[PDB]
């Protein structure tokens, strides 16, 4: 299934996705990428849509 993420960061902003097989797997991967740009915030989730957002 693909997942979306949106990134609401103080430095940085935007979308991306990813496919996984389900929103368990999705956010370990979504929360690694954000990790890595330096993104820490607060995740939520959005299973109608399958969208993760994290909130700096």
């Amino acid at each position: 299934m693909q997942y979306k993420l949106i990134l609401d960061g103080k430095t940085l902003k935007g979308e991306t996705t990813t496919e996984a097989v389900d929103a368990a797997t999705a956010e370990k991967v979504f929360k690694q990428y954000a990790n890595d740009d330096g993104v820490d915030g607060e995740w939520t989730y959005d299973d109608a849509t399958k969208t993760f957002t994290v909130t700096e």
